[PDB]
């Protein structure tokens, strides 16, 4: 097909999407780049989706976040979603898919900004939102890890699908978890969609970033780095630890496995074969940048070894003295 510009799409209904592209491009994403609000649109695509219980209820992908935001983003585990949902709202008004296809799509269009990103497909025609989720479907930091893989289960996901969809954890930093150091980020490279999140996720903790005794916190590595409890403990779970350890270094499978399962969580409450594949719509991502590493000064004997299968891998240290990861501004 060809749209009314002359950019060319498989399917004629996904035409509708090229202009919606070029404004969140270039009003939302501040000419296309892999900042704050692509971390919080990439963040929404989970709070939307995951609403979804084949016994609890909840529609899913369904945009019920932004619909119904009076309700959702009062729940205690979307704190800091407000701010997004709030930007995200002019733009559903003035376009015309509904908001579930919105929000999958801004998602999706985020990651495709992000160096190291991949293509997530992309399918349209999610009807509008019918209620607000129920309370209680989102993972919280401070969950079992029982818990949270049973609650990723429920929604239809593997343990290890858990792994791979925190591979988002790599382009993502934390505003509430410790209100005194926001924007401070899971990884020392939250610009770059890599394997540094599994990385340093693995290594020993050493210090608290701010302060102690925050809610679904432990202890970080490296000062500007903050550690949820749950990563800490998914990292060394015998359930995925070994696949977690499995990311580091293999750019590629981290790449496939998110894009694949970031299509299967965008499509919660909802039937691939009713909705038009628009996958093509999305750009090609920029190249990686750098290369899997310790951080300055650490060696491998700062690692703890939590899969039971293989040892980690051998990677290089930065040279130097150990420093301070800068926060998302
Ligand atoms: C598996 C259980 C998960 C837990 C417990 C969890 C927890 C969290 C927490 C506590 C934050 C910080 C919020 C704040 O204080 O500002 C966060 C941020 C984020 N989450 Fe996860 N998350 C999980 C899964 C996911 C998934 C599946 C995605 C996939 C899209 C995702 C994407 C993000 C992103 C991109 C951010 C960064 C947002 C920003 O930079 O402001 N999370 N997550
Ligand atoms: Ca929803
Ligand atoms: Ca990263």
């Amino acid at each position: 097909a060809t749209c009314a510009d002359g950019r060319t799409t498989a399917n004629a209904a996904c035409c509708v999407l090229f202009p919606i592209l070029d404004d969140i491009q270039e009003n939302l994403f501040d000419g296309a780049q892999c900042g704050e609000e692509v971390h919080e649109s990439l963040r929404l695509t989970f709070h939307d989706a995951i609403g979804f219980s084949p016994t609890l209820g909840g529609g899913g992908a369904d945009g019920s976040i932004i619909t119904f935001d009076t309700i959702e983003t009062n729940f205690p585990a979307n704190a800091g979603i407000d701010e997004i949902v709030s930007a995200q709202k002019p733009f559903v008004a003035k376009h015309n898919i509904s908001a579930g296809d919105f929000i999958q799509f801004a998602g999706a269009v985020g990651v495709s900004n992000c160096p190291g990103g991949v293509r997530i497909p992309f399918f349209l025609g999610r009807p509008d939102a019918v209620a607000a989720s129920p309370d209680h479907l989102v993972p919280e930091p401070f969950d079992s890890v029982d818990t949270i893989l049973a609650r990723m289960g429920d929604a239809g996901f593997s343990a290890v699908e858990v792994v791979w969809l925190l591979a988002s954890h790599s382009i993502a930093a934390a505003d509430k978890v410790d209100p005194s150091i926001p924007g401070t980020p899971f990884d020392s490279t939250p610009g770059v969609f890599d394997s540094q999140f599994f990385i340093e996720t693995q290594l020993k903790g050493r210090l608290f970033p701010g302060t102690p005794d925050n809610k679904g916190e432990v202890q970080s590595p490296l000062q500007g780095e903050i550690r949820l409890q749950s990563d800490h403990l998914l990292a060394r779970d015998p359930q995925t630890a070994c696949e977690w350890q499995s990311m580091v270094n293999n750019q590629p499978k981290i790449q496939n496995r998110f894009a694949g399962t970031m299509s299967k969580m965008a499509l919660l409450g909802q039937d691939k074969s009713k909705l038009i594949d628009c996958s093509d719509i999305i750009p090609t991502p920029p190249a990686l940048v750098g290369a899997a590493h310790l951080p300055a000064g650490f060696s491998l004997s700062d690692v703890e070894q939590a899969c039971a299968e293989t040892p980690f891998p051998a990677l290089t240290a930065d040279p130097g003295p150990v420093t301070s990861v800068p926060p998302v501004p």
